[PDB]
DNA sequence: GCTGCGCAGGG
DNA sequence: GCCCTGGCAGC
């Protein structure tokens, strides 16, 4: 069985202070997602670059302390391509395309619309990109693993205050829209392969102490394509784990 | 973003 | 009446 981890890091050196080596070690993951690490590599501390056990590859933006993806894995990819042929997108420090033999592994740090317009049509024309690229490596006879912060909580079920929110990006119908047609592309929500309750999020604000009142969203997730998902064991989100404004979710495969 | 609040329809 | 849906300063 393989372990992965997922974790929208919202800063790798900001973590790094509040315990991040002493969890990794901790948690043992097979390969190790990271997604908003906010850093270029030669920003990080040697043992925070390097850790000892895994091939470790960054991905940063090009603006400063701005996005960023980083993987950590024990067995290392014979190729990791970042990004989808578009340079808007593939310049954010978003994208990481792992070629693992049995899947591809993307590790996605999707847009956040929030800030404005034009950021929501950045979001929803990266969306587009990434099913048409993934689409592509599917339809070519690969199984693919997708894990990192979507930045969209699915339904209702998947926020806490799904009323007030319907109006702001993160939980437009548009958003919403696109999950569904993600998933009917034939790829699963591997979370709810297990587990159909209430109260699972993944992020809270920071403001109002929302996280100790579990006022959050699932805005992380592992996808597989409808094909590959006999292979997943388990898909769980590590809520206990402290540090960001997210927490870690996990995925173990045959 | 979450939590209040005033306000306005229903019902 | 009351409830319980549907712009905003305060954080
Ligand atoms: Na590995």
């Amino acid at each position: 069985v393989l372990k992965i981890i997922s974790w929208n890091v919202n800063g790798l050196r900001a973590v790094h202070r509040k315990g991040f080596l002493k969890w990794f070690m901790e948690e043992k993951p097979d390969i190790l997602c990271l997604q908003e690490i906010k850093a270029a590599p030669e920003q990080l501390p040697r043992k925070l670059r390097h850790v000892e056990g895994y091939r470790s590859f960054f991905t940063p933006a090009e603006r400063k302390g701005y996005s960023g993806v980083a993987m950590y894995t024990k067995v290392p990819p014979s190729s990791l391509r970042e990004g989808f042929g578009v340079e808007r997108f593939d310049t954010e420090g978003r994208i990481q395309i792992a070629d693992f033999d049995d899947f591809l592994l993307y590790n996605i740090y999707f847009p956040n619309g929030k800030m404005s317009e034009e950021r929501l049509k950045y979001k929803l024309e990266f969306y587009d990109a990434f099913l048409e690229d993934v689409n592509r490596e599917r339809d070519s006879g690969r199984n693919v693993i997708i894990c990192g912060n979507f930045n969209t909580a699915h339904r209702e079920i998947d926020l806490a205050r799904p009323k007030e929110n319907s109006n702001v990006s993160g939980f437009l119908p548009v958003e919403r829209a696109w999950i569904d047609k993600f998933i009917e592309n034939g790829y699963v929500d591997t979370f709810r392969m297990f587990n159909s309750d209430p109260g699972q999020y993944t992020w809270w604000s920071y403001r109002t102490r929302a996280r100790e009142r579990n006022v959050g969203w699932r805005l992380d997730y592992f996808f597989v394509n409808e094909e590959f998902k006999g292979k997943v064991k388990r898909s769980w989100i590590l809520s206990d784990v402290m540090g960001s404004d997210h927490c870690p979710i996990g995925l173990e495969i045959e």
